[PDB]
């Protein structure tokens, strides 16, 4: 595909926006609606297609509801088949929250702009919790969240390439390693709560500039989580099929971390979030200090809400509705 190309008397190709594992996305001009659109083209094999067909069904299912909460999700306009390649057409958006982080030289955005991103994102999760919908994203992270307009702070979610309805699971190795939840590490079955774990991890990083849990492999990842939150509740490890990839059971019935050939890893639960945020010490690297809106009383409300998102037990973890009513959002 090259600049100039006309497709079936309607779409005029301009350029490549993005690559992917699924195929290519492009910038084209529609002559019926007379507006610019983004076209995502699937690679021509039996494998990507079948998943794509699911992506389309899940998007259409969402277009049918018309609530005040569906406006935090990218809008799908059309789909059609051409030169044996499934093609999806969406509205144009701006750059993503990773580029944004990279333009601060990884120093982070304000608490006040962090709050505005969290509010919008808790709303989108509450929309997918609609009983007649019940959708799990399975791949939340900065790259998959886009600004609506480069002048403004409105956002929307994209890439429903891994998504699945409650009780329709295909794979067990899902999510991006940095944003993977403890139940998926322990090979247990998953519901909607895994997307709320990812949000916690994302929000911390948008204020500090660096990831919360940056593992180089599955064993590395779990150890950087025990550093902050300690050993998980016994009742959970006793059901988890891959609990002995990370821990050991004792005669009385208590668990501990496994052996390892030693220059890293602090003791369980001693890397308190308290210092990762710099609550009583003027923010990350005390870079705020002078700055107004970054008072100690506002920092404790952020700390409390993050720690409700990083509960090990997914039955007792906080849900979209109750998070929108937290003291951190109160005026
Ligand atoms: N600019 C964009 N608008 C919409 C979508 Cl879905 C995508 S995917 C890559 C860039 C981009």
């Amino acid at each position: 595909v090259k600049n100039g190309e006309k497709w079936m008397d309607r779409y005029e190709i301009d350029s490549l926006i993005g690559k992917g594992s699924f195929g290519q996305v492009v910038k084209a001009y529609d002559r019926v609606e007379q507006e610019w659109v983004a076209i995502k083209i699937i690679k021509n094999k039996k494998a990507f297609l079948n998943q794509a067909q699911i992506e389309v069904r899940l998007l259409e299912l969402m277009n049918k509801h018309d609530t005040e909460m569906k406006y935090y999700i990218v809008h799908l306009k059309r789909h059609f088949m051409f030169r044996n390649h499934l093609c999806l057409v969406f509205e144009m958006l701006s750059y993503n929250l990773y580029d944004l982080l990279r333009n601060t030289n990884f120093r982070g955005v304000s608490l006040n702009l962090t709050r505005k991103f969290a509010q919008q994102m808790c709303t989108a999760l509450l929309f997918l919790a609609t009983p007649e919908l019940s959708i799990i994203h399975c791949d939340l992270k900065p790259e998959n969240i886009l600004l609506c307009n480069p002048k403004r702070s409105a956002i929307k979610i994209v890439d429903f390439g891994s998504s699945c309805q409650l009780g329709q699971r295909i794979y067990q190795y899902i999510q991006s390693r940095f944003y993977r939840s403890p139940e998926v590490l322990l090979g247990m079955p998953y519901d909607l709560a895994i997307d709320m774990w990812s949000l916690g991890c994302i929000l911390v990083e948008m204020h500090t500039g660096e990831p919360l849990f940056s593992g180089a492999n599955e064993v590395d990842q779990m150890n950087k989580i025990v550093e902050v939150l300690g050993i998980p509740p016994a009742h959970i490890l006793d059901q988890a099929p891959k609990a002995r990839k990370f821990f050991e059971k004792l005669p009385d019935g208590t668990w501990n971390l496994k052996k390892t050939k030693d220059r890293e890893y602090k003791p369980p639960g001693t890397r308190k979030l308290h210092n990762i945020l710099g609550v009583e010490t003027g923010g990350p690297g005390g870079r705020r200090a002078g700055e107004s809106g970054h008072t100690v009383a506002d920092y404790l409300k952020f700390k409390d809400l993050i720690l409700r998102m990083l509960d090990y037990d997914p039955k007792t973890r906080i849900q979209p509705y109750y998070a929108l009513q937290h003291s951190f959002f109160k005026k």
